[PDB]
């Protein structure tokens, strides 16, 4: 990974924060960047996880995967420097822009996410935490997968209601469990950031899914899109589409956009 000298980086505005560091908007010398820091006194595990995220991101080069500019590791606090995504997290963005996009734009966002996920899957990377909150959006409406590492635990044991049944029941996370999650993201995007399963508890969601229930059709959702998200939610992993299938299908729909005028019954 590229080692960046601190004189080349200015932090301007905090845009995110946690117990162990913050995320800033800043400039890199001059281009806008995001800057994630690690606080002094970090543990060995913290360092491995922090620099681990940068190491994973630095292995990737794809339009729909957040681009690493480099790291500051020789000076402290340590920093990861990425491209700056002007519209922030997809979940919050959709909820602040409810109804403001065409169906074709929404489907385009999903194709981008699916292309990023295909690339990760093919690169032997299982995300485990695919959700609108972990996707970022630039000023071209390009959606990029973020949130990399191995630093994660399933809630009550990573939220349950985004996770595939096999990952919950026996800890089997694969690209096919990411496809399940992608189905949930599809529903997030087509609903402008509705919370999956609304106020159902985690245990009610699991029981509902095990009994065959699935999320209902979003309002004004193309039939083909709802059909695709339902296939992502097949109980049997081998019946789910691969990302390659999802990319292919979304591409065809986008290239024949009249196909999106046929709506699922709400
Ligand atoms: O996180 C970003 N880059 C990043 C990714 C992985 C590791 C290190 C970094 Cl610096 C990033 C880029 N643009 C934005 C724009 C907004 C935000 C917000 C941070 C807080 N929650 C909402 C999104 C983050 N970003």
């Amino acid at each position: 990974t590229t080692e960046i000298h601190p004189s080349c980086v200015t932090r301007q505005k905090v845009i995110g924060a946690g117990e162990f560091g913050e995320v800033y908007k800043g400039m890199l010398k001059e281009v806008p960047v995001a800057i994630k820091t690690l606080k002094a006194g970090y543990t060995e595990k913290q360092r491995v996880d922090f620099l681990g995220e940068a190491g994973i991101m630095g292995q990737f080069s794809h339009h729909n995967i957040i681009r690493l500019e480099g790291v500051i590791s020789k000076y402290k606090p340590m920093m990861i420097i990425t491209e700056y995504m002007e519209n922030g997290a997809l979940d919050k963005f959709l909820r602040e822009k409810d109804g403001e996009f065409s169906v074709l734009q929404l489907v385009g966002m999903l194709r981008g996410i699916a292309a990023g996920m295909k690339y990760l899957a093919n690169m032997n990377y299982v995300h485990r935490d695919l959700a609108a909150r972990n996707i970022l959006v630039n000023s071209n409406l390009v959606c990029k997968v973020s949130d990399f590492g191995l630093s994660r635990v399933l809630e009550d044991d990573i939220p349950i209601r985004w996770t595939a049944p096999e990952a919950i029941s026996y800890r089997k996370f694969t690209s096919a469990s990411d496809v399940w999650s992608f189905g949930i993201v599809m529903w997030e995007v087509m609903t402008y950031g509705e919370r999956p399963y609304w106020e159902l508890s985690n245990h009610e969601v699991m029981k509902a899914i095990n009994d065959g229930f699935r999320l209902p059709t979003p309002m004004d959702c193309p039939s083909a899109i709802y059909q695709l998200m339902m296939q992502c939610w097949q109980q049997e992993r081998a019946r789910r589409p691969k990302f390659a299938d999802i990319v292919s299908i979304l591409d065809k729909l986008i290239r024949a956009p009249d196909s999106l005028k046929t709506l699922a019954d709400f």
